[PDB]
């Protein structure tokens, strides 16, 4: 199985680092700890994020059914074109996928969105669902890592991924510690779809992946779920574990041969460059190697789940094609849980 | 792969048929369906139901926030100890386990509680994790065959299968519409999980398991997603999706040799005896076979997604399963999905 071009789209309505800090000033004023607060977001380096709904709505909470309301309605009239460019890419129809795997953490829906897509789109009736709602800024990573595990297990299966995340839309007006403050200056919506053929395709080569979960760190990046909604929970903590976290790219980066981190290939999604930073030391690649990433956190901001992909989407708009060179795509997210992926650049 | 004897526990808090109506009777005598309403629910057959409260706690609201603590105490006081039975059945360590299927809807929480089981039950660092909440009454059957597809990818693989569910924490009081009075009636707690070893074990061998779709029935079984938690809507319309749906089975039967419309071998989830009797007649054979099913319902009710693994875990306990014998494992839910799997039984 090859991963092929992913699609990705993000909501018109812009934000940018200025605007971000004006109103988190304005908005905190009294705040004790504000002058840390902004600082923190500017050295971010994120100039632009998108939201669904305009500034003045989305600094709004009409509460948490009318802010889910606005979830369903947003991800019905903008995910299907991107799941088309996602087909159009890896050249395949509704009909020549055998499973879709839906990842979002920022809204709540039963049935997901699977089903209404399978309708609407035209999949086939028979069309396997997986939703994943629970793994947050690791599910990008996760969905890889099942698209492709499917495969393996069925060599002519085409595999759907695609990832939904607005997350303006758990802006939380009452998280008032500094951490939330944060949060609010660095994640965006976006959305991404990419196809995995196992038939064949141009890409990523499959090779070997793995999960990790680093000990005794569940409840570091993690949901409060209130009357209010999601409100997320980030350790001050969160950007250290790259020590620990290096071994086990390692680790896997071995039984595979590439072994070493010495690889042509990087796209890894680290919560804002800080983290992406202790990555590209722990490990001891270069810093630069996650140009793609930082370049869809400085451009969107952090879009959860969607950024591996996206990160992808621009390692194939400079597409070079150094032609089988290493790979490394990995997810953080909850756990706190990595999804690694091994594989090779693949042409044709 | 084959799927192992299923541990099952259900809280101490019982919960019958008489009293049920007696509560009804109480909290809504002003209902103008009250009459349609209590007839309704005492033709369930449910004589009695398991919660994780007690009942004079249960029937009380202290918001999603307070009700979704209690789900994850409730979970992490009762998952393990039930989880330990299962690996104990299936003959293993916690490290034979690379990965964990786990299934819940009547609760939400990222990371999910497989990182916490990871840890705690010392569980293997590298053990994969698929949490899949939006799949509903249909999440035991799709639990199934995700441990199946793995166990085809890597065919030394032992995976599990855990389907926790509190439906007793999704109820809400503002609710008056009969469906919602029908609900009251049907759903219970109980917490299931099962091994699935692509080696070694005694169960049912996988052989064929598939997915369908019944078109246009979105909306005929999900939740509304609210400040007070999830509202769960069952449409009047479902049980005669039966009609529809046996066809489904019959479908995929045949494409393994054994339709007919008459297997050896039945274990499916509907809800309610209502919906198992028409699919005892659209698909043409006794409701006898579906006793292992009924028999949960009636002493459990509807625990949502383990119910399949507990209808399993009924047969197991009576034996006398033809080694070889043709089976049949589906759950239907939200979507309207239909999660299928047909195998024959199997010894060590």
């Amino acid at each position: 199985a090859t991963l092929c071009r992913p699609s990705v789209s993000v909501p018109e309505h812009v934000i940018t680092m200025e605007e971000t800090l004006e109103l988190a000033r304005r908005r905190h004023t009294d705040h004790p700890q504000l002058p840390l607060a902004l600082r923190l977001i500017e050295n971010t380096g994120v100039r632009t994020r998108h939201i669904v709904q305009p500034i003045e709505d989305t600094l709004e909470h009409p509460g948490f059914e009318d802010r889910n309301k606005v979830y369903e309605r947003e991800a019905k009239s903008r995910v299907p074109a991107v799941i088309q460019r996602a087909l159009d890419d890896a050249e395949l129809l509704a009909t020549d996928i055998d499973v879709i795997i839906y990842v979002s953490c920022t809204g709540f829906m039963m049935p997901s969105l699977t089903a209404w897509l399978i309708n609407e789109m035209g999949f086939d009736s028979t069309t396997r669902q997986i939703p994943i709602a629970q793994l947050g800024c690791a599910a990008g990573g996760a969905a890889i890592n099942r698209a492709h595990d499917f495969c393996t297990a069925y060599p002519e299966a085409n595999a759907l991924i695609v990832a939904c995340e607005f997350c303006s839309l758990c802006y939380q007006p009452t998280d008032l510690g500094v951490g939330s403050l944060l949060c609010n200056g660095l994640f965006g919506d976006g959305i991404a779809a990419a196809v995995v053929r196992g038939r064949g395709g141009t890409g990523v080569r499959l090779e070997r992946n793995g999960s990790y979960l680093i000990p005794k760190t569940e409840d570091w990046i993690m949901y409060d779920v209130k009357a209010t909604g999601f409100h997320f929970l980030l350790d001050k903590r969160v950007p250290a574990t790259m020590e620990p976290l290096a071994p086990a790219l390692k680790e896997l980066a071995g039984e595979h041969g590439w072994d070493a981190s010495d690889l042509d290939f990087y796209i890894v999604h680290a919560g804002g460059p800080r983290i992406l930073d202790d990555l590209s030391t722990f490990l001891e690649v270069d810093p630069h190697a996650f140009r793609f990433s930082r370049a869809t956190l400085t451009e969107y901001g952090n879009i959860a789940s969607a950024v591996v992909l996206d990160a992808l989407r621009r390692l194939f708009d400079e597409g070079g094609v150094e032609e089988g060179a290493r790979g490394l795509l990995a997810g953080f997210g909850p756990g706190i849980t990595a999804e690694m992926s091994l594989g090779c650049w693949q042409t044709a």
